[PDB]
């Protein structure tokens, strides 16, 4: 896989934060800064040359919307699908929560074009909306995904807050080679990681039998003494001080956190679509 630019990364993050304060402070559900977050990223997808779709459908009176975008090529009964929320709450512009995710799994969409990656397995990348109104978006994509569909996912990988400025390496444990395949970027960096346990998107594909993994740097749960010895930072301080706040800004995002995260998104997404 390549090294995703951090650079390139945290410039996406700089256009939400102003997406956010150009309507309102926030890219929420049903407000214009959610879909003119979708309109950026889309553009830079179709630019890339990925297939995208506009997926709409409707909650609490607002319509809301799916991006979702097919890299053409790779075989169509195996798909490896890679996603991240990409609303906000109405607090705030939702940097780490999760503009971290979303740009990270959209810097790895370019990188697959800009790498001429043919992989064998057809890769589709996902946004999803509403996730802040418990995961509207992904339970309605899974809802609306043919049985037979739904039989030709290899696997969905998530990404929601991979940016926490007091940061822990969490991988899910679900699905054993996806987590193997993220544990072992994270080897070579000798970086230590934990099991997730602290819901998000990934939950509509897990259960519906969907294999399924992710990365997580922490949201309101208290570092721990142990996890600031072995990851830095500050014990006893919440891994995300600013979680759903109105603080969850460019600066609430730590750098080499979301550079490995990303990194460890392309490797993965690289491994499993062979
Ligand atoms: N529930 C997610 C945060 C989260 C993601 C993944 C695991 C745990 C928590 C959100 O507030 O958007
Ligand atoms: N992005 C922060 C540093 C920073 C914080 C707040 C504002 C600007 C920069 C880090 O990686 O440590
Ligand atoms: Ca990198
Ligand atoms: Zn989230
Ligand atoms: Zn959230």
């Amino acid at each position: 896989a390549p090294d995703i630019p951090l650079a390139n990364v945290k410039a996406h993050l700089t256009q939400l934060s102003t997406i956010a304060a150009n309507n309102g402070g926030n890219r929420a559900h049903g407000r214009p800064g959610y879909k003119a977050s979708v309109d950026y990223v889309k553009a830079k997808l179709d630019a890339a040359g990925y297939t995208t779709t506009l997926q709409q459908f409707t909650s609490g009176g607002a319509t809301g919307y799916n991006l979702i975008a097919n890299w053409p090529g790779g075989d169509p009964n195996k798909v490896l699908m890679a996603g991240a929320h990409l609303d906000s709450v109405s607090s705030g512009a939702g940097i780490n929560d999760n503009g971290s995710g979303s740009a990270a799994v959209l810097e790895t969409a370019l990188a697959v074009s800009r790498a001429g990656y043919q992989p064998d397995k057809h890769l589709r990348f996902a946004w999803w909306g509403a996730e802040e109104l418990g995961l509207i978006g992904s339970k309605f994509y899974v809802n609306n995904l043919p049985s037979a569909d739904r039989s030709k996912l290899a696997g969905y990988l998530n990404f929601d807050m991979i940016g926490s400025p007091n940061p822990g390496y969490f991988v899910y444990d679900d699905d054993p080679v996806i987590e193997k395949t993220f544990k072992n970027y994270f080897a070579g960096l000798n970086v230590p990681t934990e099991i997730e346990t602290e819901r998000s998107d990934h939950a509509p594909f897990k259960n519906v039998g969907v294999p399924v993994g992710g990365l997580f740097t922490g949201a309101g749960y208290t570092k721990s003494a142990a996890q600031a010895q072995k990851w830095g930072g500050t014990a006893g301080q919440a891994f995300d001080r600013c979680y759903h706040s109105s603080c969850d800004s460019l600066s609430n995002i730590n750098d080499t956190a979301l550079d490995r995260n990303s990194d460890a998104a392309a490797h993965a997404i690289w491994t499993l679509s062979s």
